[PDB]
């Protein structure tokens, strides 16, 4: 990236509330603010280096957590039921996610970074596992930027949550909507009992960290297909309908049954005039 | 690859006919001549920057189409009912395949490049995702190679097709025969209801683009044994018993009730004389 | 790896024996010494570049063999009844594992390198895939270090086996120890019909050959949870309690139902006095 806008040094403290909350038809999702919770979950996104205070109030009548992956938490901070990290009915409280930026270790090795395409879920609705809470609905994206990373138009969360897509009935998308040239970052979450294959039409990607290869030496594999199973998570850019243009895009599971029983959905990729060739 | 044949830069244009028919078992294949479809299908390769255009004939009395994995095609191209790019009984119809080498990018990002082992199938046969289609042999691979990438003596396609390799009974190979020291490529295709994890015996690979590592300094998993789903491909070369020998060396899968079940064949290495040691 | 431990140049013949014996719970395992077989097996760790002649027993009443994975071995060597390299009740055998560093081959390729987690297991008992043995605890991990590679302070073995983790009931672990900032190596090895997540709470790792970076230049993805087949091998080195201390660190299938049914551990990650917060 050099004069695409890319990600700052990160390194601030930062504050927000989040609510879990009973939906009217039986799900139940997270939200930044009551009346308005999701699913999936809103994206939390940060630099590395930033540290997050989650201020999280359960709402509903049963007990209820956050449990992050990849970014750094302390044990109270886990989310689970065994380290007294989860949250009664009615209750509050105050959830700590750390980051930090890669760099040498005394020893000369090289410590990882937070970095990634990450989620987080529900870890005591149902089970001790959040089997439940997962089921319902209790899960969300979170993206951790590493600086000098690329910066999308857009970000659209696609999770394969047994076999459903978002928790939608079969057959009714979501449908994302582009215009050719845009650059569309999509986080790709996995939950349930089932391993999936993420498949997308007329575009591809690199995998590796980003999706996308820095230059020539990656010698990641460039692929439109994706194995993925419970609770991975993966992300990419593509520059909607480079080399192949406008159309209503296909991505799906590419499990046959799967897809034929209604894991589709469409990316809408739209010429200047907002028209879509073939639709 | 120094003095090892390596592909030459791409760009030209080339056409070519196929063929999907109904053969005489009940299956259903492609070919690049009425009378000789296989399952699977032909082997496609191009260099980046090729286009092809296919000029494909269905000769069975139902819909069918061909859609592509990884290659640049427009929408019109795409193999679906939806955008009106399946192809009625005895019809033809002209679908074009373009690819793209990888280069920098006006914002100074790095395009990825269509090189890679991929596959072509069916959508529209049995269902709107091909899946009778699919089941009954319409798939096949392709190959786009990068300028530099290395060549093989030979090309053997292997496809986990639900519990069939190739869609043959169980415990009937295929089997594949090279000599001590031949450069073989093996492309890996998964298709259907099932995930498996292909295994060779006395081989390994890299888990990266090529399955070849291009010197020292590339991190990539090297590995025998690789998990799959339907639609996904991948591919690699490994040098005939390097540092093994001759032997009837076993491919399957190793999910153990699918090995037991018949997904087994052989790769038959051979001594300069012919012979290969317990068999 | 500058001033933390690394692996030398291999490159000696080193000779060990093992034993397949029956255990008095009906399972099967391999030792080094009679009598003291476990389920894992024993660890094999070498160099590359060495050779590893095991001198093998099989002190069962029904047939069994020895199968490894990623090493160079010949036929006579491969642990299959089709070539003749199993053994019979009460016999023994040499069995001849051979290991090989990268290097630039004739043709100006670059051949792999024998390093990585790889696993060894039986290929006879009850199939000729060796389903009955692996069922009954025929399964052990093996490591080949390259040159500078980094060195760990101790290395567990975790294997999913169908619907157990190392063979045992679920909901009893193992659970691992260690001490904040200790270096912990984990070799993780999947068997049996099932695909899984591997989840750690915590911690996360490179998903490459080492399961660390080198340096900031490698675009690998880091994780915390990924998908395995059977006979998948990966391993990786954590700091324990890196950023974020002391802790009883869940580690689990995360596949919901798994986890539920008890495919989940603890890594006590301890303060220097020996106590865990929560626990
Ligand atoms: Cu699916
Ligand atoms: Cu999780
Ligand atoms: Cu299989
Ligand atoms: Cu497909
Ligand atoms: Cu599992
Ligand atoms: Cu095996
Ligand atoms: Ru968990
Ligand atoms: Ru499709
Ligand atoms: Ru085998």
């Amino acid at each position: 990236g050099i004069t695409a806008r890319t990600a700052p040094a990160g390194g601030e403290v930062r504050h927000l509330k989040m609510y879990a909350e009973k939906l009217a038809d039986g799900q139940m999702g997270y939200g930044f603010e009551k009346g308005k919770a999701s699913v999936p979950g809103p994206l939390i996104e940060v630099n590395e280096g930033d540290t997050l205070h989650i201020e999280f109030t359960n709402t509903m009548d049963v007990r209820a957590s956050l449990h992050v992956h990849g970014l750094d938490y302390e044990i109270s901070s886990d989310g689970t039921a065994m380290n007294k990290s989860d949250v009664e009915p009615g209750g509050t409280r105050t959830y700590t996610w750390r980051t930090h930026k890669p760099g040498r270790r005394d020893d000369g090795t090289w410590r990882p970074g937070s970095a990634g395409y990450w989620h987080y879920h529900d870890h005591v609705v149902g089970t001790e596992h959040g089997t439940g809470g997962i089921r319902n609905g209790l899960y969300g994206p979170v993206i951790v930027r590493r600086k000098g990373d690329v910066l999308p138009d857009a970000t659209h969360t696609i999770v394969f949550n047994d076999m459903t897509i978002n928790n939608r009935k079969p057959h009714t998308g979501p449908d994302f909507e582009a215009t050719v040239g845009d650059r569309v970052e999509i986080v790709m979450i996995t939950h349930g009992e089932y391993y999936h294959t993420f498949h997308m039409h007329g575009h591809r990607w690199a995998d590796n960290r980003t999706g996308i290869l820095t230059g020539p030496d990656d010698p990641s594999r460039v692929i439109d297909n994706k194995i993925t199973g419970p609770a991975d998570s993966f992300g990419f850019q593509i520059i909607a309908g480079e080399g192949v243009g406008a159309g209503a895009w296909m991505y799906h599971c590419h499990v046959q049954s799967h897809s034929d029983m209604g894991m589709v959905g469409l990316f809408l990729v739209k010429k200047p005039d907002g028209t879509i060739p073939g639709y």
